[PDB]
C-alpha cells in the first residue's frame, strides 16, 4: 500500500493507528462499486465468518450465504453434523430466507427458545405444510413455557407466493403490525419468509454460489490426525472451500497439512493460517495454498497476546502477508480484530481479498450460540474461542492437556436492541466498504487495494469522530 | 374453640391477632400425634392445595397425594387434560418418586427447563427404559441449549431396586455427590426416585390412597353452565373428591349446583365454598355439601378484600363456620391467608379439618407455574389468582366481561434457595402442626380442636419471636 | 347499619378497620344490580368528583358524566369559566367521546400536551372538520417540539359514522394497531372518538342526563360574599346541581348560606358540607340543604387532621350522617378517604347516597392539571388540595391571610401505566360496588345499604389480601 510522506513509524500498526485519505473520486453512488471478491471463495461481499463455534453454525451460514459472503464451518465437528449443516444450507432457496417453522405439537418453549434464533423476531407455525400463523415474542411473554403452540398462534399474517417482487412486499409489510410475512409455494406450502428489511436487501446483495447456484459454504479441519482423509471426506459431502485453520500457522505440520490436501487435486481453493509474516505467507503459499490467513494474535477471543509476547497488530501483519501474496498470485485474509466496520475497511485496503469476521458476528441472533439477557436484562451472547481446537494434539489424557491449554475466554457480547440481527451488521459493514471505495474512489476491491493512501494517526487521531451506539460494535 | 379468660375482643381475628397457650400434656415425641382427618377426604395430613391454576398440577398433586395430603384440580380446564392427570396420579408408586426422564434425543433446554419442575435437582436419562446417568443444573449451565440430551448425561449415580430399606438407601447417598438415587425395577427398568431427604419422608408419612390403594386427587368445577353433567364426567375418570368452587359461596346458583352433584348419588364427598358466616355454612350443609370451604377474602391473590369491604379475618370466619358444620355433622375447610405453619396450625384449632393452602405452595419446583429468576438472580415464580374463574358466566364478549371481572393479581412467590420443594414445606407444616398438638397435649386432631385454649394478642405481641428465614414462607 | 355480634368497638372505624361480610344473594351477574343514586344528583353510578381544582375539570367532567357520574366544578372560579366549561360538557355526545383535536397549523409541542389530557393516547387532527389522521406519543417522539402538525399526521386510522353498532367497532379495533378510532358525521364532519374499550363501556354504562338530555354537572360556591347571588348566577349557566363546600361545614356562616340558598328557590338540589356528626347534618338539612357532605380530615390532601386535632375516621362519620340524614329524608356523601375502591364501597354500605372522589381521579389523563414525569419517568400528576378555597374570608392582605391558612398541600399521584385513565379507575370502583352488592346480595343502592352486615377488622386483618398493583389506587 501507499502511505503518506514522511509517514514512517517505527512501530507495527493496528486498525486504531492508521487511517485513509480520500482521492480521486469520480462514482457517486455507492451501490455504483461491486464487492466481490477476487480470490476464488466466490464471495461477492468481503465478510467471512470466522471458524469459532460460537460464531460459525447453520443458520448464520446459510443467513450470511444468502448475503454474498461465506461460512466457513468450525473444525473438530463430526462429518455427519457437517454434511448435514452444508446439506441445509445449500438446500435453501437463493433470495427467500426461511423461518422458524413450528408445529401446534411442540412447546412454548420450544417457540421461545427459536423466535431469537433469526432476525425475524417471529417464528411461523406450519400444519401440513400449511402456515398458519406467526408466534412473536410479546405472544409468549405470559404463557406457560411448555403449553401447546396452537395456543399462541395468531392468524393476522401477510402471504405472499415466491417470485413475488420485493416492491410489492414492503408496501405490504408498510401497513403490517408484524415485520415478519409468510412467502408460500404455489401450491400453498411454506417456502420461506421475507422481512420488509430482507426484502430490501434482495435488491442491494447477491448470493453466494457455487457452479450448480446454490449457497456457498466452507469447512475447516486442524493439523492433527489424517488431515487428507478429513479433507476427502469434507469434500465429498458439500463444500465451496476448504480452511486449514490452526493457532499457529509458520509450522511443519501446518505444511505437511497443506500439502497432503494439495496432493489430493480436490479442486477447491485452499485456505490456511495463520502467519503475520511475509516468510510465513509465501511458506504457506509454496506449500500449495491459495489463500493465507493472516491474523494470529488480534482475535478478540485470542489470549495468545496476554499469555505471549507473541502477536502482532493487525494492519501491518495483513499489509506484509498481502504483498508477500500477491508478490506470488495467493491471496490473504485478514483474521480477527474486527470490531468496527473500520477495520473491515482498512483491511481490505490493505490488500486482503475479504475479512475473516469473529465473535463480532457471535452477538447476533443467528449465531450458533443461545441468546441470553445480562443482569440488566440486555440481550447478549456467550461468545468463547476455539482454544486448544487450534492447536497441535481418557480423563487423565484430556487433564494433561487441558491443565496447559489456554483457557477458552468467554466475553458478554452485547447486542443490538434495533440491529441485532446478522444481516444488519452485514449492511454496515458493506455500506463501510462502500463508502471507503467512494471515498477513495475505486469502482472494485483491488482497485480499492491500489487506489488508496493510507495515513497514520495517534491515539488521540482515533478519540475524534463519534462512537458507534450500543451493540453495533463488539 | 375456648379463649383465655378476659378475650372477649370488639373485633373479629385474623392468624396474627390469636395465639395458642399450652395446656396439658402426656405425649413427647411429636410422631405420636396423627393428623390424619376425619371429614372424609382421606388425608393422612391436614395439608390441601388449592384450586388456583398456579397451584395445582400434576407434579404438584402427585407429590403432595405421596406425602399424605390432596391435590384439587383447577377448575375450568378441558376432561381430557384433568382426566390424564388424574391417570398419571394414580398410576405412580405410593413411595418411590418418579424424576424427570429424558431420552438423549431430547434437547439440553428440554433438560434445563425440566430440573427445576421437580425437589430432586437432578434429572435422569434413559435410554429404552435403562437409567444411563443424571443430568443436574452444573451440567447444562455451560452447554447450548439445544444440544444432545447424550452429551450431559454423567455416569456416577447410584442405583438401588423398588422395595430397598431406605436406610440402606439413606446411607448411600451419605457420600454421594448428589442428593438423587435411581431406583430401578428388577428387570432394570426405571420405576422411580428416591431422595435421600425423601427418604427420611417415606418412613415419617403415610400415603392418602383410595379404595384401590392409588394415590387421591380431587377435582373442581364452577357453578355455570350444567354442573351436574360436569361433575359426573369427573367421576367418570378417577377422581377421589369433588370440590365446588366459586368465588361467592352464598349463592342461589351455589345451592342449585351443590343440589344438583348431591343428586346424582356420586358418593363422592361434595366440598363447597365459600363464605365467612354460620348462616351460609349451615345453608351449604343442608344443599347436600358435606364440606364448606370458609375462606373468601384472605386470599393472599384474592383482592376482593381491596377492590370491596367485603371479606372476613380469616380466624374468625374459621372458628363461626366450624362451629356451624360441627352443629350439622359437617366439616370445613380453611381457604387462603396461610402464609406460615403458624396459620395451618391456628386454622386447624380453629375446628377445619384440614387446611387449603395456595399461592404459598405456588413458590416451589412442583408448581404447575414455570420458575423465574429475578434481577437478583434468585429462584422464584409469579403465581397468578383464579380471578374470573371463581365467579359465575366472540372477543367483544370476553371484553365485556374481562373488562369488569377482576384482573388477574400476580406476586413474586420466593423460593429458599435450600428448602425450595413442596415437600420442604410440607415438613414445615407438619411439624408446626404436630409442635401445637404436642404444645397442646392432644393425640389426635378431633382432639387438636376439643383441647386448644386460644387467646388474643396485640400487634406488638405478634412482633416477639424469631420471623421465618427467607423462602420458607410468603 | 347492622354490624356483626359482639363487634362494639371503642375506637371510630376508617375504611381499613371495617369490612362486609357476605349475606342472601340471589343475583348472580353484576350487570343485574344498578346504581342509579336516589339522592336526585341523577348519577347512574355513586362515583362524583370532588371538588378539587386539581381534580374537576372540562375534560374529567365530561369524562365522568358520559360514564354516568358527576363532577363539581371547583369553587372560587370566573363566572365566564365555569360558565364556558358547563356549555361544553353539555354540547358533548352522550355515547362518542371527543378526542383532541388538533389543526396542522398547530405545532408540535401542542400536541404533545394534549395527547395526555385524554385517555385515547393518541390526538386526531382535523382539516375544514375532516379528519385527515391521528397523531401518537411515538411519533411525536423524535420530532421538534415545534414543527408543523402536518409533518406527523399518520393516514392509518379507523373511520365509522355515528350511530354505528359498538359491536363492529370494537372488531374493527380488534386488528388495529392504534386504539383510536375516529367517528365522523354523516356529512363526515370529525363527531367524535370511540375508543375500543370505550366501546365496550358505551354498552355497560349509562349517561347521567338532565332534563333535557345533556351531560350532567354541578357547580360549587364558598360562605363567603353574597353566596346567593353567585348560586344565582351558577343556575343562571347551566348547572345540574349546587354544591357548597367549606372546610368546616358545622358553622353558622354555612347555615347562612344554606339558607340563603335554599330562599331563592332555585329548584336544584342543594348540597353543603363538610359535618361529621348527626347534629351537624340534621343542622345543615334543617337549614334547607338536601344533601350534607360528610368527609372532613379523612382527605388525601387535607392537613387539617395533621395541623389539627380535628376529625373523623371516615367510615364511622358516614354512618352516623347518614342515619341522621334519613332519619329526616336528606342524603350525604362520603367526602375524602377514598384511596381504593374498597372505600366507595365501605361508604356506600355505610349509607352514602353516592362517594365524593379526589385526589385519586386527580392521577389520570382527563383530571385538569398536566402531566408530569418523576425522576423514574414514571406517569404522574402533582394533585394539590383546595386550601384557603375550603375557608372564609393588596399583597399585604394575600400575606396576612397565606400566611396563616393551611398550606398547599402537594402529593406525586402516579399514574398506571396500562389503565391510567379516569374511565378506567371508574371501571375498577364500578366493578368493586357491583361485587359488593352481589355479595351482599342486593340488586339497587338503598337495598345495599339496608341487606349489608359489617365487621370490625384489626390492622392484621386488613394486611390479608392481594395489595392493588402500581398505580390503580393512590
Ligand atoms: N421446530 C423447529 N425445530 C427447529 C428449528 N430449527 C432448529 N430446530 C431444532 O433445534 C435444534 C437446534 O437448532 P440449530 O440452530 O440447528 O442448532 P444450534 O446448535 O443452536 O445452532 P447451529 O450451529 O445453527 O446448528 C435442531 O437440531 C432442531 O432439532 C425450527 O425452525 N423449528
Ligand atoms: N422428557 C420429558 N418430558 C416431560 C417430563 N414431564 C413432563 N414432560 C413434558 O412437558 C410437558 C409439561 O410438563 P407438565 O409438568 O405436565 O406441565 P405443566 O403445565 O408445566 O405442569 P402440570 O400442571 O403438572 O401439568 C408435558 O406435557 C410433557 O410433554 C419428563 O419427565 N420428561
Ligand atoms: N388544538 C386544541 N386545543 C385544545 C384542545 N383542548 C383544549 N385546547 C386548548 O388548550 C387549553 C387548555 O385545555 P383545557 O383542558 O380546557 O384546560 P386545563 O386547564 O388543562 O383543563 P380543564 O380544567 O379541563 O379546562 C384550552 O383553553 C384550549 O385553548 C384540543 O382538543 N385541541
Ligand atoms: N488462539 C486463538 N485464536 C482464536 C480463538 N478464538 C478465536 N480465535 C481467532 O480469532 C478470530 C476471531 O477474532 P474476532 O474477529 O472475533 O476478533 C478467529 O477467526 C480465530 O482466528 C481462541 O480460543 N484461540
Ligand atoms: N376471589 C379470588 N380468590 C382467589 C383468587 N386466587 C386464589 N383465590 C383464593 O385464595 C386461595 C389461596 O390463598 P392462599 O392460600 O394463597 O393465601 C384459593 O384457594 C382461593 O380460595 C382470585 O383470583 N380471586
Ligand atoms: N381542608 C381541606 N380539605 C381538602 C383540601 N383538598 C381537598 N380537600 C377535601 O378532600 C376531598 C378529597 O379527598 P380524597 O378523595 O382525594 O381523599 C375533597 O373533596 C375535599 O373535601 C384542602 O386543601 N384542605
Amino acid at each position: 500500500v501507499r502511505f503518506l510522506d514522511g509517514h514512517t513509524p517505527a512501530y507495527d500498526l493496528t486498525y486504531n493507528d492508521v487511517f485513509v485519505v480520500p482521492g480521486r473520486s469520480d462514482v457517486a453512488s455507492r451501490f455504483d462499486v461491486d464487492l466481490s471478491t477476487v480470490d476464488g471463495s466466490g464471495t461477492t461481499i468481503p465478510v467471512v465468518v470466522a471458524n469459532m463455534t460460537a460464531v460459525a453454525g447453520r443458520r448464520m451460514a446459510e443467513t450470511v450465504a444468502r448475503r454474498g459472503g461465506i461460512v466457513v464451518l468450525p473444525q473438530d465437528l463430526p462429518i455427519t453434523a457437517v454434511s448435514e449443516t452444508v446439506d441445509f444450507v445449500k438446500s435453501r432457496d437463493l433470495v427467500v430466507d426461511t423461518p422458524v417453522t413450528l408445529s401446534p405439537e411442540d412447546s412454548v418453549s420450544d417457540a421461545n427458545a427459536l423466535l431469537h434464533k433469526r432476525a425475524h423476531g417471529a417464528a411461523v407455525v406450519v400444519f401440513e405444510g400449511r402456515p398458519i400463523g406467526l408466534v412473536t415474542e410479546a405472544n409468549c411473554a405470559g404463557v406457560d413455557r411448555f403449553a401447546r403452540v396452537r395456543d399462541i398462534a395468531l392468524s393476522d399474517f401477510v402471504t405472499a407466493p415466491v417470485g413475488t417482487d420485493p416492491r410489492e412486499v414492503f408496501d405490504l409489510l408498510e401497513h403490517a403490525p408484524i415485520d415478519v410475512a409468510v412467502m408460500t409455494a404455489p401450491d400453498g406450502t411454506l417456502a420461506g419468509v421475507l422481512t420488509r428489511t430482507g426484502a430490501i436487501r434482495a435488491g442491494i446483495y447477491t448470493p453466494a454460489v457455487d457452479a450448480k447456484g446454490r449457497l456457498r459454504i466452507a469447512a475447516a479441519v486442524g493439523i492433527n490426525g489424517d488431515v487428507g482423509a478429513k479433507a476427502q471426506a469434507l469434500a465429498e459431502a458439500g463444500a465451496d472451500l476448504l480452511v486449514i485453520d490452526t493457532a499457529h500457522g509458520h509450522q511443519a505440520k501446518m505444511l505437511d497439512a497443506i500439502k497432503a490436501v494439495a496432493s489430493l487435486d480436490l479442486g477447491l481453493p485452499l485456505v490456511a493460517g495463520n502467519v503475520v509474516s511475509a516468510e510465513g505467507t509465501r511458506d504457506l503459499i509454496e506449500a500449495g495454498a491459495s489463500i493465507v490467513k493472516v491474523g494470529v494474535g488480534p482475535g478478540a477471543m485470542c489470549t495468545t497476546r496476554m499469555m505471549t509476547g507473541v502477536g502482532r497488530p493487525q494492519f501491518s501483519a495483513v499489509v506484509e502477508c498481502a504483498a508477500a501474496a500477491r508478490q506470488l498470485g495467493g491471496h490473504v485474509w485478514a483474521d480477527g480484530g474486527v470490531r468496527h466496520p473500520r477495520d473491515v475497511a482498512l483491511a481490505l485496503a490493505a490488500g486482503a481479498s475479504n475479512v475473516m469476521i469473529g465473535s463480532w458476528f457471535a452477538g447476533t441472533y443467528e449465531s450458533p450460540g443461545d441468546l441470553l439477557f445480562d443482569r440488566d436484562d440486555r440481550p447478549y451472547k456467550e461468545s468463547y474461542g476455539m482454544a486448544s481446537k487450534r492447536a497441535v494434539a481418557s480423563s487423565f489424557d484430556r487433564a494433561r492437556k487441558g491443565l496447559f491449554e489456554e483457557g477458552i475466554s468467554t466475553s458478554r457480547m452485547s447486542l443490538d436492541p434495533a440491529r441485532g440481527g446478522v444481516e444488519d451488521l452485514l449492511d454496515h459493514i458493506t455500506s463501510g466498504v462502500r463508502s471507503t471505495c467512494t471515498y477513495v474512489g475505486a469502482a472494485n476491491l483491488p482497485e480499492l487495494h491500489e487506489k488508496v493512501v493510507l495515513g497514520v494517526q495517534s491515539a488521540a487521531g482515533f478519540a475524534e469522530g463519534h462512537p458507534l451506539p450500543a451493540g453495533w460494535t463488539a
